[PDB]
């Protein structure tokens, strides 16, 4: 997962 500020818009908080 990647629900961090450092993937922004491309993160992957669930979806």
């Amino acid at each position: 997962r990647c629900c961090h500020p450092q993937c922004g818009a491309a993160y992957s908080c669930r979806k």
